[PDB]
């Protein structure tokens, strides 16, 4: 049908239908009488997966040939979503699959709604993962990503009465055609026990084992027959586990639950046990399996020439002295060599400066769990400090700073510290960010060791977030440019040349009136809700966190309500606002965040006088698969956090990529995009970094706001005497209270920007040829943010290895 | 190679090799350079798999469009051992797949060896059912095995310093290729809650709810093209359970549990709470997926023309009060026709007499798990003491004896007296033993219902056990009197006519040769032992239980052992007396009895004066693929229970028909074997049931047995006084003081007939030719004993139905 999809040969398709028919016969024991439209899907799925698998066994042939340095990528998150349509795409087989199952009387679109997402992350950085995974295999490098196969990934979230509820996410109920368990791959991990000191040096002994059993799954690049690994590691009790006979069996689970589930935090840090025990799970079966591969091809002098492992946040961190336990202990290297090692090896990305999401561990779990390891950490500290004290001679302020072993009540590590100590290069995710980074969290750090800090911009994988949720954009650029900006998306560029052409104008904006429609029908068929599709399209969707300032865009909303009443009759823009995400369970004032938004939207949907002026409609279940056909959808793009607390942001990138315009802060890589694209070509508003900081030192006082601005005042006097909560006046006083007196996030301060903002995105959307105009400089500038980028430059100046682009054999 | 195990044709072997490198390229993503055995194994296994799914299809949509009478037969034991060679040789593929895997460099034995056994079951009554579901396919019976898919079958025994060690047997733990799962087919089961009364009848509400998940596997028939299905149920939680967060995820646990493992008991009732939820969990999802079954063609009249269920013991009888309840709280049927339909629907089989093994369930577990059932028993109850009280006016005794609830310091149901209410037929499992059932136990049943009562003697597959165990006997038949043998075993009569053949002579004695070569090298490989292959092959292998007598054969070795210290230059018949068996984990005297053979083994096996003329040796993890291995190989076999505990035995009936001669009580099946080869072609010693009844009126005294009779005296000695455990002096205390004061199965009362007939069969011995002669009117009169007779009794005499040996189109 359409050119970016590929070719639909007569042969190809040919022997599609006959592996589709073997697969539905042979593999799920069906015939057409009694096959379930999931069997149709499952038979699909086999038989693209027969396309990856001589691919697979040759890329990793190929590795093993020519022993490359070899990528580990260590996440607690991977955030896949589907894989059926992007496996499609990487391989050039969408037009022939939707041919050959049209030729079988299925509708290929019907099937892929059936698979599950891969929900193995809560947002951003899991979702990075997975965009930098394609891009590796993309660029042709020798890549695995490594993790855990949680049993059940993020909650699937339904909302009763205005309320999140929870429910478990069952992901591989129906099974997961796409993984391969290689239980021959099984791996011993230890805890508990204690340390013996010999003549030989130290031992750990009287540990508890469990076993750590791998499954992989493919990861194929685009168009380049590159197909590499992530693989994902499940608990598993040995045999003699706890062996009255009976109990002992049933106990196998405590040991297993190590991977039974995901941690449902984002930017928030718990410190649970399990989680704990989660880390060290991933890192110890994944450091064994990094050792054993390089043994296959006592010099360990060379291992920082064949290995590199990046550390995604401070979650797999302990890596750094499992590393040093392994060469010290086992290998029976010295501690100097040893360290050089670790330290040339290992890499550390920084995601977050909020300090409730910063990772310090309490030493006592330490002790009691992994008792090697807290002395070897003991051990890098002293080594440490020793150094900052000869740098720094009697800076003493300086040497508890910048202990990894922090004092107090209870005695916690750092672990952001031990990442920075054990690793040749730590890196931010976008230039405002890496820059916060040396001024002030790690600011110490920076003087000691400058060479260390890098920046990284981060990005998206343009074939998920353009080609495969958006082919009627990407069609009408490759029918102008050709089809080579998929895989290098500098070329965009190359649409500024066509910003006055009448032709492309009409096709931008005719594509998104398309996406805009099947949205709409979309909404109605599976939530019965309905909204008119020349309304705005104006889209808020990420985590419900409180420094995302979901509340700013609830005050705007409220604000045109208001105005509305005022003067009913006066013309507005048409907005239909929607809102969605996940909030965390235990953290209340996100889940009253939620039942805030749709109380708002039971108030405003309902009153005769708005009509369909205004429309606020809560997205339930925001998760990548709700991303792919809501982000083409969207005409304005919210990205509205305090200046200082988004660390890059990715949604952003999206959105741009997408024929969005973006209202935001100058926050995260929003300024990149700013830069990139214009500011005349985006909507600036609010506090700047610098600006939050003189606030600070003033003293944030919100009543100030309260008592100027008379709009801002009826909004606070509403939500407080029960004008959205008729049958209980009271439900929202904790957020009146935490705006008033506790808002670590200065909601009031940026309202008055954000308001007059928000009039110019309506008084351009009034003249749609100039809207387009604008979306098309944004498209045109967005080839920075292609995590194909981001993905060379942490090869090149990071892990020392060489992009390509060359093709391997077929 | 060999006749019966099929045609090696050019054209099957090349599409076998091409579907083995097919599935280890695509199935298991390796290649020939870094595959492993295992890997080669499950590539077959796949290959093999796909001859199976044409017929599963085709048979199963037979069954839909002629709508036979469908036979369900319900266990909670399945004890199937491996796939992989039963399926080659039901589809005459053993040849072809040795030649194809021959051609690739490949040793098909080899990896056979790899395979697991499915061990879900204990021993005997589950490993009737396993052959039981392969006679029904080869009688072309629309036939359905329905149980519980445990992750953990029966343990792995490892014996550790002469005692039982026992470890998880994780048989899931690679992947089982021959299952598919039917998420589709899920069912929810409901448990605890309470009984509401309204105008509509009765309801069971506020039940917590656990999924039953269907996992299918085939079961192929004898050549004939058909294809039946086994469906085992796993339990799975709801996605809403227990729904802090993390907690509730956890929590699932408890529910998925019912599934975990097999109890490890073999005729012995512990009355745990689990296994009462796992019994019910089986009989509701089953009779659902039943009535679904027969809906998917109101009227109920016609269910028992549609519908046999076969209750395998007392395990699955809640089928009845769960089908009473389906009936009337649910499709709102009156009383009296719903008992109607129930009574010609189910059917009953008893299978132990043994106090200790009857399930009595206390009602205050009834009342809080099932309290809708418990109601419906009582008024079972009520409704059948009325009509007892009307055959026997004024028999107060007789009610209180008959009723279903037992009276005492805890109320308990009889669940034995629940089948035999609510069955139309009950059936025990030999004729002495359906004798036993209508003179004693159920005496006053008898009275009341005599029309109900039957026999159907047990049999075996001549399939596993005799074509797929011993090939070479197989062969050496099959070369005289055809093939046809196979599916209809008394045509092993005919070789009455080569009792006085030289040439036949010769080959079932070098046959017999030949696999004691095989299991002394098996031995010696596996386990470290070296044996006489020339000495006499004495086996007993069952589970460890007082009743089976495993103490006797102790002490007729010991009574050899001391024979031969007091006369050491004299001639004996060389022996290597095998034991082995699993003691369930609570047992305490059974795992003293494993002990005891062992610390026999030690002292025996090390004696310098006996030399290779006696070795004890116990066989470690006894299961369905050790005795496929050493059943071919033995030259007696000991049957040796009291008389009148064994229900039947069919590891007598594989003995039978693998060429050993029988050393036995007038017990169970041993009776009707000894009836049908003639009573001078058995070695039949010891007390009769009447002779066990007689010692019991008068009071048995071992004192008396030890006072008569020297050799007995002299071995308790050596047992009291150190002599087998000289570390431990005291180490078999309990042993001795059972034997000589508490001892429940007369072990000293058959110990003076026990050691004189088994000097007989060591003078027959002694002249190999007559021991052959013997061997040959054994094998010949087996016939009777074959599984296919057992169910065409049953089809005809208790389900209504007519076998066929038509093959269905390939
Ligand atoms: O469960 C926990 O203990 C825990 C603790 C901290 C956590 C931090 C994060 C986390 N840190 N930064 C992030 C996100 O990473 C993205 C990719 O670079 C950024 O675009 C985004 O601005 C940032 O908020 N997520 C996620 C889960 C966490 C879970
Ligand atoms: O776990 C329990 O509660 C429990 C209770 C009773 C049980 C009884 C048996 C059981 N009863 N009879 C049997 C055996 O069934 C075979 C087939 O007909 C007979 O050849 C054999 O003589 C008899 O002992 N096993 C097995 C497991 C049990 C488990
Ligand atoms: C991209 C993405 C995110 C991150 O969005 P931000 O607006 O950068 O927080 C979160 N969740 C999902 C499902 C995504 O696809
Ligand atoms: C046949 C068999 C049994 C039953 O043997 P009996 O001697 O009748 O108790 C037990 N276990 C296994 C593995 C079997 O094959």
């Amino acid at each position: 049908q359409i050119s970016v999809r590929g070719l639909a040969g007569v042969e190809n398709v040919t022997e599609l239908k006959k592996n589709f028919n073997r697969h539905l016969h042979f593999t799920l024991v069906k015939d057409r009488n009694v096959a379930t439209p999931r069997d149709y899907y499952f038979a699909l799925a086999h038989t693209v997966r027969d396309h990856l698998v001589g691919r697979w066994i040759r890329t990793q042939q190929h590795y093993y040939e020519k022993d490359p340095k070899r990528i580990y990528y260590l996440s607690l998150e991977f955030y896949m979503g589907r894989t059926l349509q992007n496996t499609m795409v990487n391989l050039a087989l969408e037009n022939a699959c939707d041919e050959a199952t049209y030729q079988l009387g299925l509708d290929m679109e019907e099937l892929e709604e059936i698979e599950e997402d891969a929900g193995l992350g809560n947002g951003g950085l899991g979702r990075l993962a997975a965009c930098f995974l394609d891009s590796m295999a993309t660029l042709g490098l020798a890549a695995y990503g490594y993790g855990i196969r949680y049993e059940f990934g993020i909650f699937n979230q339904k909302i009763c009465g205005g309320w999140q509820m929870e429910e478990a996410d069952d992901w591989l109920r129906y099974g997961n055609p796409w993984e391969k368990a290689r239980p021959e791959f099984t791996l011993p991990v230890h805890f508990y026990g204690r340390v013996e000191h010999t003549s030989q040096g130290a031992k750990w002994v009287d540990t508890q084992v469990v076993l750590a059993m791998p499954y992989d799954t493919p990861v194929p690049g685009y168009r380049n027959n590159v197909v590499n690994t992530m693989r994902l590691w499940s608990a598993k009790a040995p045999n003699d586990f706890n062996l009255g006979y009976i109990q002992a069996v049933l106990d196998r689970n405590l040991a297993e639950n190590i991977s039974r589930v995901l941690y449902p935090n984002d930017n928030f840090f718990e410190g649970k046990e399990l989680r704990l025990k989660q880390e060290y799970f991933v890192v110890a079966a994944t450091l064994q399996d990094i050792i054993r591969r390089f043994k296959s091809s006592t010099n360990f002098d060379a291992f920082p020439d064949k290995v590199a492992i990046q550390l995604n946040d401070t979650h797999p961190s302990l890596a750094i002295p499992e590393l040093m336990r392994v060469l010290v202990d086992l290998e029976r290297l010295d501690w100097d060599k040893a360290w050089e090692v670790t330290v040339k090896t290992c890499a550390y990305t920084n995601h977050t400066v909020l300090p409730e999401a910063l990772e310090r561990w309490p030493v006592h779990l330490l002790e009691t769990l992994l008792p090697r390891h807290l002395q070897i950490i003991y051990e890098i500290n002293q080594r440490f400090l020793n150094r900052v004290a000869a740098a720094f001679p009697g800076d003493v302020d300086r040497l508890r700073r910048m202990s990894l072993v922090e004092e107090g009540a209870v005695k916690r590590i750092n672990m952001a510290h031990l990442c920075i100590a054990g690793s040749h290069a730590v890196n931010g995710v976008a230039r405002i960010h890496s820059e916060i980074l040396k001024k002030t969290i790690f600011k110490d750090f920076y003087e000691l060791e400058p060479h260390k800090f890098q920046n990284k911009t981060n990005g998206i994988t343009p074939r998920r977030w353009l080609v495969l949720c958006n082919p009627g954009l990407a069609e009408i650029i490759a029918e102008r440019i050709g089809e080579e900006y998929i895989s290098d998306l500098d070329q965009l560029r190359k649409l500024l040349s066509y910003v006055d052409d009448e032709a492309f104008i009409r096709d931008v904006a005719k594509v998104k009136q398309e996406n805009k429609l099947k949205f709409a029908a979309y909404l109605e068929r599976e939530y019965k809700v309905h909204i008119n599709p020349n309304s705005l399209f104006d889209v808020q969707v990420k985590r419900i966190h409180e420094y995302k300032r979901q509340l700013l865009n609830c005050l705007h909303v409220i604000t045109l309500y208001n105005r509305i009443k005022k003067e009913p009759n006066k013309f507005v823009v048409p907005r239909t606002v929607m809102i969605g995400g996940k909030a965390a369970p235990g953290y209340h004032m996100a889940k009253m965040i939620i039942k805030l938004i749709t109380a708002i939207g039971d108030v405003v949907n309902h009153d005769p006088v708005v009509g369909d002026r205004l429309r606020v409609i809560f997205l339930e279940n925001y998760r990548v698969s709700l991303a792919e056909k809501v982000i083409p959808a969207a005409d304005l793009s919210e990205q509205i956090s305090t200046a200082g607390t988004e660390a890059s942001g990715t949604g952003n990138m999206k959105f741009m990529l997408n024929g969005a315009l973006t209202i935001g802060t100058m926050d995260g890589a929003n300024v990149e995009m700013a830069e990139e694209a214009g500011e005349e070509n985006f909507f600036i508003f609010g506090m700047r970094v610098e600006d939050v900081d003189r606030l600070d030192q003033r003293g944030y006082n919100a009543q100030e706001y309260y008592d100027r601005i008379p709009e801002l005042r009826q909004i606070i006097e509403q939500l407080s005497s029960g004008f959205f909560s008729p049958k209980q006046p009271d439900l929202f006083k904790d957020i009146v209270n935490m705006l008033m007196h506790h808002d670590r996030f200065k909601v009031f301060a940026d309202y008055e920007e954000y308001v007059k903002c928000q009039e110019r995105v309506s008084a351009l959307y009034k003249n749609p040829r100039e809207w387009t105009r604008m979306v098309i400089r944004n498209i045109a500038t967005s080839g920075k943010f292609s995590s194909d980028r981001t993905i060379a430059q942490y090869a090149r100046e990071i892990w020392g290895v060489e992009p390509s682009r060359q093709r391997l054999p077929a």
